[PDB]
C-alpha cells in the first residue's frame, strides 16, 4: 500500500500522456477482440452460401480493413511514443533526484556502500522503476483486458465448452506448477555445484604463483576436473526431469486442444454450434492463453520494479548524518585561520574497534607552519579528514578562530582550506577544467587565471608541451600523468582556490630528482603567507617549521621547535 | 573453414547421441508439417458434406491423434534429453581441457591476462560453444527443414499465391532492414551519451572526498543533471523513429496477410482454390514466417558460438613460454642446496622499461643464512620469483649446485625451495588441507603429521581453539585469520614441505607483540639446518646471518658479514 502511492505519484507528472496512450491501448485491444467473432460470421456465410458471388463484398471489406489497419498503425505508433517518452521523463527525474541525494550524504555512508551498488541503483533500478509505471503497466493492462474479454467471449460463444476448459486447465496447471517447483530445485543443486567449481577455478587462477610454488598445478587440475565431472552428473539428473516435464507439458497442451476440437466437433453435429462459432471459441481460447502468459510476465516485472523501488526510495528519502550546506560563515575581521584540536577522540566508522585519536590536542596558530611527525599508520592523514569535517570526532572539538567547525557551513569551511595530497586525484576532464576546480565558480575563471597559477606551480611547461595543451583530457579515462605532474596540477588547483589554511601530505616514498625540485619550489610558493599544517618526511621542512608535533598512539606526545625536540634530556 | 572442422570434432564423441536426436527432430518436424495439409482436407470435407454424420470418424481420428501425440511427446522427451546430455559432455570436456591449459601457462601470461576474462571464457564461452554444436544446431536444422517444406508446400498448394508472396515480402524486408539499421544508429547515439553520464557519476561518487574538499557537490549534481537531460532529448528522437518503425512494420505485416486473404479469396470464387486449400497456404505461410525468424536467431547464436570458439581454441592450443613439467632431477649426492646468481639482468614483462636487476651476482652457499638488505622497491622480492623460476632472466644465469635451473624440472626445483611470504596466501580450504599443501602428496599426509608441524610452528594452540579445529575453513570465502596466524600456518606448510632451500620475506611493518615472539620462535626452528636467504628488516637477523648482501640499483653493491659491513672505511 505505501509503495503503491509512491508509484502513482511517480507517474503523476505524466498522467495526461499515459492516459492518452491508455485510451489508444484500450481502443486497439477492444477493436482487435472483434476479429474472431466477425471471422466466425464470415466462415458461416461462405459455408451457408457457396453459390453466391462475394467479389464486391470481399473488395469492399478488404478496402475497409485497410483503412482500419492504417488507423490501427497510427494509434499504435502514437501509443508507443507517448509510453517511451513518459518513461524517459520519469527515469530522468529519478536519475537527477537520486544522484543529488547520493552526493549530499556523509563520507561514512560511502565507506559502507560500494560505488558499484550506487551505479547499479542509478542505471538498472531507475530503468526498471521507469518502465514499471509505464511499459509494464500498459502490458499488464492490455493482457488483463484481453483475458477478461476473452473469457467473457468464450462463455458468450459457448457456456458448455467454456465450463469444460475451466474444469480441465486449473488441475493440469496446479500439477505443472508442482513439477515446475521441483525442476527449479534440481537446477539450483546443479548451479550451486557449478558455482563452487568456478570459485575454486577463480581462486587457483588468481593465486597461480602460490600453486606453482607448491607444484600443485596437476593436483588442482584434477581437483577441478572431479568437481565439474560431478556437476555433469547433477546436470544429467536435471535434464531427465526437464525432458519428462516438457513431454508432460506438450502432451497436456495438445490433449486439451484435442478435447475442445472433439467436444466442439460433437456439439456441431448435435446442432448446438456452427463451424464459425467453434473457430471464434478456439481463437478466443488462444488469446486467453497468451493473455495469461502476459499477466504472468507483468507480475514478474511488477515484483522486479517494486524491489528496485524500495532500493531507490531508501536513498531518495535518506537524511545525511552530517550537514550538507547549513551553518554560519565568519566575516573578514574575525577569520584569521587559527585551528585548534581539543581532546579529540576518533575511530573510523568502518573500523570502530581501532582508535585513531585518543585525547588528541593540537594548536595550529594563524600564519604558522606546524609539522606533524609520527610513525606510518599512526593516523596523520586522519587529521586532514577531521579538519575538512568529512567526519565528526566521537569526543572533543575542532575549532576555527575559536568557533567549533560543527557550527560553521561545511561548504564554506572547506573553501578556506586547501589540500595537496600524497596521491593527488584528477577527474577525466581537460587540465584547465581540473585546475579551474579550485575556484568557487570554475566557470568564472579566465584562461589567463589558469595560466598564472600554472606558472607559479611550475606546471605551464609540460602542459603546453602536450599536443592538446590545457585541453589535454587527463584522469583515469584520459592521458596518464606522472606523480610530480599530478602534484603540480594539484598545487595549481590549490593556488587558484587561494585558501588561508593549507594542509600538506608529503610523499614518504620520494619521487624522481628532476620532479622533486620543481615541486618543492611550487610547494614553497604555495606555503607563503598561509596557516600550514604539513605531514613531513623531509628533514628540511621540519627544520624550517615554526613548531613540530609528534603523534604517538593517537596523542601529541611532544610539541616544540625542531632544535628543542632534538635537544631533549636524552640525545 | 578451419573453425568448422574444430566444431565437427567437438561434436564427434557425441555423434551417435546427436544423430539419434536429429532423427527424432526430423520425424517430429516432418510429421507436424502434414497437419495444415490434412486440416485443409477435413475443412473441405465438412463444407462439401454438411448433412453427413461424422461422429465415428471424429472419435476414431481423435483417438488416433491421441496416440500420435503420446508418441510425439515421448520422441520430444528423448530428443531434449539426448541434446542436453550431449552438450553437457561437450561443455565438461571444454572445462577440464581449458583449466588444464590455463594452469600450465607461464606467470607472465597471467600478468597480461585478467582472471575475470579467464573465468568468463571458462564459464560463459564454454556454455556458448557446447550448445552451439548441440541445442543451436538442432534449432537451425528444424527451422531450416520447416522453411524448406513450408515454401515447397506453399508452391505445391498454390504456385500463383506463393509467387505473389515471393514478389511482395523481399522488397518490404529490404526497406525494413534499412530502417532497422538507422534505428540501431540512433540507439547507439543515446546509449553513448548515457554511458558518458554514468562514467561521470561513477567517477564523482568514487571520488566524493575530492568533490567535498572543493565544495563541488552542487556543481557536479548540476553537471550530471545537464548530461542526463540531454540523454532524454536523444531518447525522445530515438522513440520517434522506433514508433514510426513499429507502425510501418505492423501496417506492412497486416497488409501482406490482407493481400493473401484477398488474392486467395478471389481465386476461391474463380474456382482456382478451395477454403481448405487457402487455410493450408496461410498455415504454411505462418510456419515459414516463424522458420525465417528461427534461422535468423540460429545465425546470431552461431556467430556468438564462433566468437567464443576462437577465444577458447586460442588458450587450448597455447604453448607456454616456460616448461611446465620437463627437465632433469638431481640425485641425493649431487644436491646440496647451493645457489648462484651470475650477472642476472631482469625487467618484469608488464613493465619491461623498468629494470629490476642490472648485472646481479650473488652466491648463497649451502647451509648458510644470507641476509638480503636494500631500500623499499629495490627489487628484493624479485629474487624469490627468479629462484622459483616463475620468470627467466633476460641475461645471466641462476644455478643450483652448479646446474642452470633452466635445465632442471621446474616442479622438482620448487619442491626443494620453501617460501614464507610477507603476506601469506591461504586458499578457502580447511586449515589441515592448507597445511597438507606443503607435501608432494597432500592426500598421503596423516592427521599426526599435520599436528606435528603445527606444534613446531606454534600454530596448534589457536587452531584447536577454533570451533571446527583443523577443519576450520579459512581463506577469503571462509574464517578470517590475523597476519601472525596466517604466517604460522605458512611456517607449518613450509615445515611439512621440508625444503633444503628456504626463502624468507620479513614484514617491514612489524605485527603485534604477542604474535612477533611466537612467529620468531617458529621461524628459527624452520631456518635450522637449511640454506636460508632472508629479506630482513630486523637487526637481530642481519647480525646472526653468515653474510649480508646489499641490493642497490639492481646489483650487489656490498657483500660481507654484518660487523665487516658496519666497520666500513667510513663509520
Ligand atoms: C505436468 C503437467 C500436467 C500433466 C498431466 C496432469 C494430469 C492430467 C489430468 C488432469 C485432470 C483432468 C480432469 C478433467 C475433468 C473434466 C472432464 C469432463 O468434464 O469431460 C466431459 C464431462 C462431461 O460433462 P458435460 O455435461 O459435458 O459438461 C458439464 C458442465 O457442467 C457443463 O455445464 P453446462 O453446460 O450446464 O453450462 C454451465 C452453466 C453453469 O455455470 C457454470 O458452470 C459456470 C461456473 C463458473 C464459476 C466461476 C467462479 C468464479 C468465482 C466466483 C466467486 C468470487 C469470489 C467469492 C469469494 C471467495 C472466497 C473469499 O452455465 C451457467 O449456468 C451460466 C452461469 C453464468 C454465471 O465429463 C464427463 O463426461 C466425464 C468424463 C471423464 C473422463
Ligand atoms: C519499414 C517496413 C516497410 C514499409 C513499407 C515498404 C513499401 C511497401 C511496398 C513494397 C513493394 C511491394 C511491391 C508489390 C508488387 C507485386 C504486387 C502484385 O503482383 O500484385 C498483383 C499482381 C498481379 O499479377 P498476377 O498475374 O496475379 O501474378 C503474376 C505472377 O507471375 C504469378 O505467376 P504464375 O501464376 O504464372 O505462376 C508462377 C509460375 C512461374 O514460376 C515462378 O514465378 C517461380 C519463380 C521462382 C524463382 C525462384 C528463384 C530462386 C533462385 C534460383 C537460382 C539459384 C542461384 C543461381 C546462381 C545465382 C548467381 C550466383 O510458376 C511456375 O512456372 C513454376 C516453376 C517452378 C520452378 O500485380 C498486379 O496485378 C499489379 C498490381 C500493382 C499494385
Ligand atoms: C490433458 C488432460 C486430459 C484432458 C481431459 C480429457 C477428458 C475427456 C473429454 C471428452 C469430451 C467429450 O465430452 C462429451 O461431450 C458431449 C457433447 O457436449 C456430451 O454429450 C451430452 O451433451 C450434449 C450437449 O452438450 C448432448 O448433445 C448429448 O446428447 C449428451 O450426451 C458428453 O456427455 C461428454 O462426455
Ligand atoms: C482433429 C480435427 C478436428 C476438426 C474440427 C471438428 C470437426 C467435426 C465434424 C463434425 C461437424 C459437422 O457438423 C455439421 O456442421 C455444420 C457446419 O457448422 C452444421 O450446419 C449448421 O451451420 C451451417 C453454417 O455453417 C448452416 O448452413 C446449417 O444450416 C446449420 O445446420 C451442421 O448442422 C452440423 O451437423
Ligand atoms: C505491405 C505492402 C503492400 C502489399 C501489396 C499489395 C498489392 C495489391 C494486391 C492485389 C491482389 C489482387 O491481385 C489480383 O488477383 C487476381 C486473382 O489472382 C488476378 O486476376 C487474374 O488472374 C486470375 C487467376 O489467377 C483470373 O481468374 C482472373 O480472371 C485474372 O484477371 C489479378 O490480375 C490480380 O491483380
Ligand atoms: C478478410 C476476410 C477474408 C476471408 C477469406 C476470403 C473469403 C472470400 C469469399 C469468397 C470465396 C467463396 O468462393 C467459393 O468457395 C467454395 C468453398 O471453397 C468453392 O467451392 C468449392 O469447394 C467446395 C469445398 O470447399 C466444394 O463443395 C465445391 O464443389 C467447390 O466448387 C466455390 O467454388 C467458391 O466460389
Ligand atoms: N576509510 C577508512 N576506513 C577504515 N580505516 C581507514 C580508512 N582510512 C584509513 N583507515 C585506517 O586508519 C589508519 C590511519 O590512517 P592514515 O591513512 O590516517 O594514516 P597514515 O597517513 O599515518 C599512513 P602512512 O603514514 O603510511 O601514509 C590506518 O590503519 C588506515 O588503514
Ligand atoms: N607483476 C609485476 N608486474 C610489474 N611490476 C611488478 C610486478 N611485481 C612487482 N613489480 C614491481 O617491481 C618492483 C620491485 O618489486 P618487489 O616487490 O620485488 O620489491 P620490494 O620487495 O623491494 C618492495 P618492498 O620493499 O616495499 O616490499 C616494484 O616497483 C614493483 O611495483
Ligand atoms: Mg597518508
Ligand atoms: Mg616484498
Amino acid at each position: 500500500l505505501p509503495e503503491a502511492r509512491k508509484l502513482l505519484g511517480l507517474a503523476y507528472p505524466e498522467r495526461r500522456r499515459l492516459a492518452a496512450a491508455v485510451g489508444f491501448l484500450t481502443m486497439s485491444s477492444v477493436i482487435s477482440m472483434s476479429a474472431p467473432f466477425f471471422l466466425g460470421k464470415i466462415i458461416d456465410v461462405i459455408y451457408t452460401n457457396p453459390t453466391v458471388d462475394y467479389s464486391d463484398n470481399l473488395t469492399r471489406l478488404c478496402l475497409g480493413l485497410s483503412a482500419v489497419f492504417l488507423c490501427g498503425a497510427a494509434a499504435n505508433a502514437i501509443r508507443v511514443y507517448l509510453m517511451q517518452t513518459s518513461g524517459q521523463r520519469i527515469v530522468n527525474r529519478l536519475r537527477t533526484s537520486l544522484f543529488s541525494s547520493i552526493l549530499r550524504q556523509e563520507v561514512a555512508f560511502f565507506d559502507k556502500t560500494r560505488t558499484g551498488e550506487l551505479i547499479n541503483r542509478l542505471s538498472s533500478d531507475t530503468a526498471l522503476l521507469g518502465r514499471s509505471v509505464t511499459e509494464n503497466l500498459s502490458d499488464g493492462l492490455r493482457a488483463g483486458a484481453q483475458a477478461s474479454v476473452g473469457i467473457s467471449m468464450m462463455f458468450f460463444v459457448s457456456p458448455n465448452l467454456a465450463t469444460f476448459v475451466l474444469s480441465v486447465v486449473p488441475p493440469v496447471s496446479i500439477i505443472a506448477v508442482i513439477y515446475g517447483r521441483y525442476l527449479r530445485k534440481l537446477t539450483k543443486v546443479t548451479q550451486d555445484s557449478l558455482a563452487q567449481a568456478t570459485q575454486l577455478a577463480e581462486e587457483r587462477i588468481g593465486n597461480v604463483r602460490t600453486v606453482r610454488a607448491f607444484g600443485k598445478e596437476m593436483t588442482e587440475i584434477e581437483k577441478y576436473a572431479s568437481k565439474v565431472d560431478h556437476v555433469m552428473q547433477l546436470a544429467r539428473k536435471e535434464a531427465f526431469a526437464r525432458a519428462g516435464f516438457f513431454g508432460a507439458t506438450g502432451l497436456s497442451g495438445n490433449l486439451i486442444v484435442l478435447s475442445v476440437l472433439y467436444k466442439g466437433g460433437l456439439l456441431m453435429g448435435s446442432a448446438h454450434m456452427t463451424v464459425g462459432e467453434l473457430s471464434s471459441f478456439l481463437m478466443y481460447a488462444f488469446w486467453v492463453g497468451i493473455s495469461i502468459g502476459g499477466l504472468s510476465s507483468f507480475y514478474s516485472e511488477l515484483m522486479k520494479g517494486l524491489g528496485a523501488g524500495g532500493r531507490l526510495w531508501e536513498l531518495l528519502e535518506r537524511e545525511p548524518k552530517l550537514p550538507f550546506n547549513e551553518g554560519v560563515i565568519l566575516n573578514e575581521k574575525s577569520f584569521q585561520g587559527a585551528l585548534e584540536f581539543k581532546n579529540v577522540h576518533f575511530a573510523y566508522p568502518a573500523r570502530p574497534e581501532v582508535p585513531i585519536f585518543q585525547d588528541f590536542s593540537l594548536s595550529i596558530p594563524s600564519g604558522s607552519v606546524t609539522a606533524l611527525v609520527g610513525p606510518s599508520g599512526s593516523g596523520k592523514s586522519t587529521v586532514l579528514s577531521l579538519l575538512l569535517r568529512l567526519y565528526d570526532p566521537a569526543s572533543g572539538t575542532i575549532s576555527l578562530d575559536g568557533h567549533d567547525i560543527r557550527q560553521l557551513n561545511p561548504v564554506w569551511l572547506r573553501s578556506k582550506i586547501g589540500t595537496v595530497s600524497q596521491e593527488p586525484i584528477l577527474f577525466s576532464c581537460s587540465i584547465a577544467e581540473n585546475i579551474a576546480y579550485g575556484a568557487d565558480d570554475p566557470s568564472s575563471v579566465t584562461a589567463e587565471e589558469i595560466q598564472r597559477v600554472a606558472e607559479v606551480a611550475n606546471a605551464v611547461a609540460f602542459i603546453r608541451n602536450f599536443p592538446q595543451g590545457f585541453n589535454t583530457v587527463v584522469g583515469e579515462k584520459g592521458v596518464l600523468l606522472s606523480g610530480g605532474q599530478k602534484q603540480r596540477i594539484a598545487i595549481a588547483r590549490a593556488l587558484l582556490k587561494n585558501p588561508k589554511i593549507l594542509l600538506l601530505d608529503e610523499a614518504t616514498s620520494a619521487l624522481d630528482a628532476e620532479n622533486e625540485y620543481l615541486v618543492q619550489e611550487a610547494l614553497d610558493r604555495l606555503m607563503d603567507g598561509r596557516t600550514v599544517l604539513v605531514i613531513a618526511h623531509r628533514l628540511s621542512t621540519i627544520k624550517n617549521a615554526n613548531m613540530v608535533a609528534v603523534l604517538d598512539q593517537g596523542k601529541i606526545t611532544e610539541y616544540g621547535k625542531h632544535e628543542e625536540l632534538l635537544s631533549k634530556p636524552n640525545g
